This record gives C-alpha cells, sequence and structure tokens, in this order.
C-alpha cells in the first residue's frame, strides 16, 4: 500500500505533467521507442516513425500519448482504488493490443526518465520512489486483471 506521503509525491509530480501531458507523451515513447525497440513494433501503427523529430511531428503519435497519459493520470488519482478504469483498460491490452507486463515495465522506466529529466528539482528520491511504488501497483492489478480475462501477462 502507499502511504498518503507517497500519494502525494507521486500526484504532485503528475501536476507538473499536466501543465504539457502532449510533450510528456512524445517524450515517453521516443524514450520508451529507443531503449526497447521491441515496444514500437507492438504500437504497428507508428512502426515507421524513423526519427525523434518524425515521432514530434507526428499528431497522431501526439493524441496518442495524451489519451495514454489521460487514462493514467486518472488512475494514479484514485490513490489505489482504480479497479473501476483498470478493467477497461485491461481488456483493450489484454485481448486487442496484446501488451505484456514487462513491456509496462518498460513504460514505467521511461516514464520515471522523462520526469526526472523535465522536474529533477520536484522528482528526486522519495518522489521517484513513491512513483516507482504507484507504477508496480498499477503493474500488479492489471497482471491480475489481465488472468481473470485469461491469457497471462
Ligand atoms: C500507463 C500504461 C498505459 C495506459 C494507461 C495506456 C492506455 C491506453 C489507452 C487509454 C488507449 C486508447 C484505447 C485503447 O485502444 O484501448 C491506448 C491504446 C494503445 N496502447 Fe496503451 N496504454 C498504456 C501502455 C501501453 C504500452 C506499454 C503499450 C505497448 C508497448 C501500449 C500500446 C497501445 C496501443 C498499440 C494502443 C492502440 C494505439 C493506436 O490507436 O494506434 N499501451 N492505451
Ligand atoms: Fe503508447
Amino acid at each position: 500500500v502507499l502511504s498518503e506521503g507517497e500519494w502525494q509525491l507521486v500526484l504532485h509530480v503528475w501536476a507538473k505533467v499536466e501543465a504539457d501531458v502532449a510533450g510528456h507523451g512524445q517524450d515517453i515513447h521516443i524514450r520508451l521507442f529507443k531503449s526497447h525497440p521491441e515496444t514500437l513494433e507492438k504500437h504497428d501503427r507508428f512502426k515507421h516513425l524513423k526519427t525523434e523529430a518524425e515521432m514530434k511531428a507526428s499528431e497522431d503519435l501526439k493524441k496518442h500519448g495524451v489519451t495514454e497519459l489521460t487514462a493514467l493520470g486518472a488512475i494514479l488519482k484514485k490513490k489505489g482504488h482504480h479497479e473501476a478504469e483498470l478493467k477497461p483498460l485491461a481488456q483493450s491490452h489484454a485481448t486487442k493490443h496484446k501488451i505484456p507486463i514487462k513491456y509496462l515495465e518498460f513504460e514505467s522506466e521511461a516514464i520515471i526518465h522523462v520526469l526526472h529529466s523535465r522536474h529533477p528539482g520536484d522528482f528526486g528520491a522519495d518522489a521517484q520512489g513513491a512513483m516507482n511504488k504507484a507504477l508496480e501497483l498499477f503493474r500488479k492489478d492489471i497482471a491480475a486483471k489481465y488472468k481473470e480475462l485469461g491469457y497471462q501477462g
């Protein structure tokens, strides 16, 4: 369980994300797609963007990142009481997009790296530790939802 203070650290750096959701989403995908090229294949519809500049210039990829980040933020704000919006997410990612939990750990690494690069003064050790906890709680719970629908994560 996260303590109240850890949820507050998570939501404090999240307010900084919400200052530029589109830019954060672009930077998280570029980082994810550079670190773990297998993960850009899964995003088959962006599979052909070759450079960071092309990635930034994609309004489609830009909107996609805002959609994912908006969904994650709504989850984080529930501070763990998030079953209701995990269910539709798990169903689409399990049965449609086919995303293993290790891809989710890859994306969490990219989130933590982008949040650190962009807001170090608002994202130090206690905060990164609280965000790692939040995202692993998200991974744990959705892994469970995966199983409930069949097919492992
Ligand atoms: C914080 C974790 C994530 C959240 C909250 C997020 C959420 C979303 C949402 C809300 C959508 C739009 C509706 C959908 O089709 O169900 C979406 C689509 C998608 N997501 Fe995720 N996602 C996450 C991580 C990932 C990861 C790790 C991958 C693959 C490495 C991924 C791949 C996809 C793909 C391929 C689609 C469809 C994109 C298309 O429309 O071109 N998702 N995701
Ligand atoms: Fe994505």
